């Protein structure tokens, strides 16, 4: 029939009560699951959704129980991360023809374009010609832009992947992919798999394979799923790697920028450090070594989250200025303003937030004087600006922002990274009352840009500004439990998580939950075949353009009425979250 072959691999809705019994919970992947610490975030107040976030991250370094999925300590996985940074060291001592490719979509692009840049920086004050590279679904610009719909082609991922990969001899491919989803991903490990002379793919991801993704990619044959699997029976013979720990669900369901970023960086970071810290040590990587880095990057969870407190006032201002209609600046330099930057951009696809809403800033790259004669102008009473920046970044420049800020603002608060027993200049930096001043321990470093403490701060700052960022939003409202209903659709993952949302709340069959959704897409037109039988990606540019899109479809099942008829009722409620919920209730 028309549809089935689009649908027919999706799981039907249990009745009410057998969602456990029907099997239908335990094939949900991981990435997307609903995290149970987090049922009612929206409920939580800010003091709460910084603690339950703490908590969701701290996941990440949880061990493995006695019938269950292998997580980041578990000796099949660091095992694993021993034999790649071992194939990263073969590379290592043949840096003529070589090369180290790291790729993803969207956050997963992000952060493989930090992880390239430190790691090129460390072999340049080592002088060695730079061996890393990235890619990212879209090209370069989509580091810094909300571009969503860019990950959905497996041809893409490919062409990048060639165009880099120029007349290099040994090619290591660093796929990265949190649900294990990316069509991008996919077509770079499968061409890596035709090509084992050459290239060498590495899969990482955060679900089992077996949890991998599995409907088809539009221009390409296989799956995800079916790439995973091939790529695991490779990695008997040391040709293919799979590095996928559970690290358990998000706190905000699918959104795997937050817990999945993170563990990317504490994944590669690690393994990669490893590699070249024992290089020049002439001595194999070994857990031992792997695991000084995981404890460090442990201990800077434990030690980022005891500035909790601050952390929600923070939220309440940022949430303050987003509730009236005010905007929110991230402040930082090198490394951590882009960090800055990819949270702001993220907020806008995450919670269909206007890219002013909160904005990041390096010193998007407005230099000192040009920030304050472009931007400082427009600020304003009820805004929030927030200084991110280490005791080593140069604090006179620092400073006169801060000094012209305070005039046109009053809210500002700051992110401050130091080793112990670094002095804050201007003892009436009160400016900043009360800082959250994060200082780290003294660990000991032989690499010349101290690669560890960059590491750490990096990825201190990303819990914060993401828990700070997510929470903001989840305070005003716009989150249903742990779930963003209200997304816009802009690739075919997102357009099966608005179905999944829609089976999920409103309790009906997988037919009726497709027809309300391609109604509310193709509003005004009627479900003809043609459409039904569609390709996702058709439905995906049609609704990218609309709103609501999944709050009306919800409510035309809820009430069992027309999209005319619940496009009126929404528009005649105070607003999307009112009237979802009252609908639901
Ligand atoms: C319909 C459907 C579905 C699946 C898989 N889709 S998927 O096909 O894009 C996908 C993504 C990653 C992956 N590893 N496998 C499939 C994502 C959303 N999915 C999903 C399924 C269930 C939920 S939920 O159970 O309502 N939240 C607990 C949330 C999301
Ligand atoms: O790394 P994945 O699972 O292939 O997901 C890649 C991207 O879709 C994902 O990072 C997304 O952009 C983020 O907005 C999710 O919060």
């Amino acid at each position: 029939m028309p549809g089935t072959k689009r649908f027919q691999h999706v799981i039907e809705t249990p009745e009410p009560g057998k969602w456990e019994l029907s099997g239908y919970e335990a094939a949900v992947p991981i990435t997307e699951k609903s995290n149970p610490l987090t049922q009612d975030l929206d409920k939580a107040d800010a003091e709460n959704i910084v603690r339950l976030l703490g908590q969701c991250d701290a996941e990440i370094f949880q061990e493995e129980g006695q019938s269950t999925y292998q997580r980041l300590y578990s000796e099949s996985i660091l095992t694993t991360m021993v034999q790649v940074a071992g194939k990263v060291q073969e590379v290592l001592k043949e840096p003529d023809g070589g090369l180290v490719v790291l790729s993803g979509g969207g956050t997963s692009g992000r952060m493989a374009f930090l992880m390239s840049v430190s790691f090129n920086q460390l072999m340049k004050g080592l002088g060695q010609k730079p061996l890393y590279t990235y890619l990212i679904a879209g090209g370069d610009r989509s580091v810094v832009a909300s571009r969503e719909g860019t990950e959905d082609s497996a041809l893409h991922g490919i062409e990048e992947l060639k165009k880099v990969a120029a007349g290099k001899k040994r090619v290591i491919v660093i796929g990265i992919s949190v649900g294990l989803s990316a069509p991008f991903v996919a077509g770079q490990m499968d061409c890596c798999m035709n090509n084992t002379a050459v290239f060498l793919p590495v899969l990482v991801g955060f679900n089992p394979v077996s949890m991998a993704r599995n409907d088809p990619i539009e221009d390409w044959s296989s799956t995800f799923r079916q790439v995973a699997e091939r790529m695991q029976k490779m990695q008997e013979k040391q040709k293919a790697f799979v590095l996928n720990p559970a690290i358990g669900p998000e706190g905000l369901s699918g959104s795997s920028r937050m817990k999945g970023g993170s563990a990317t960086k504490i994944l590669l970071e690690t393994l990669l450090l490893a590699a070249h810290k024992t290089v020049d040590q002439g001595i194999a990587a070994s857990q031992r070594c792997l695991l000084e880095i995981l404890r460090t990057f442990e201990r800077a969870h434990q030690v980022t989250y005891s500035q909790s407190p601050k952390i929600a006032t923070l939220m309440k201002s940022v949430s303050t200025s987003l509730e009236k209609k005010g905007h929110v600046y991230l402040v930082g330099w090198q490394t951590l303003g882009i960090i800055a930057i990819m949270d702001g951009v993220e907020c806008i696809h995450t919670f269909g937030a206007d890219f002013r809403d909160v904005r990041g800033f390096l010193i998007f790259t407005f230099s000192q004087e040009d920030f304050l004669t472009s931007i400082l102008p427009s600020l304003t009473e009820i805004d929030t600006v927030v200084f991110i920046f280490t005791l080593d970044d140069n604090l006179t420049e620092v400073q006169t922002i801060v000094e012209q800020v305070k005039e046109k603002t009053n809210h500002i608060q700051a992110l401050a990274h130091s080793t112990v027993g670094q002095t804050l200049p201007i003892p009436l930096k009160k400016l900043f009352p009360s800082i959250i001043s994060i200082t780290w321990p003294l660990l000991f470093f032989e690499y010349e840009g101290n690669f560890i403490q960059k590491f750490q701060r990096e990825l201190s700052t990303k819990w914060v500004l993401n828990t700070v960022s997510t929470g903001a939003h989840v305070l005003l409202g716009k989150i249903l439990q742990n779930h963003m209903l209200d997304l816009r659709i802009s690739n075919s993952k997102l357009f099966w998580r608005a179905l999944a949302m829609l089976q999920r709340f409103s309790g009906q069959s997988k037919a009726r939950c497709i027809e309300s959704l391609l109604r509310a897409i193709h509003f005004p037109q009627p479900l003809s075949d043609d459409i039904r039988a569609a390709p996702i990606s058709c439905h995906v540019q049609v609704a990218h353009e609309k709103e609501q899109v999944i709050p009306i479809a919800l409510l035309s099942l809820l009430f069992r009425c027309s999209i005319t008829e619940a496009q009126a009722h929404l528009a005649a409620a105070p607003s999307v979250c009112e009237a979802v919920r009252s609908a639901l209730a």
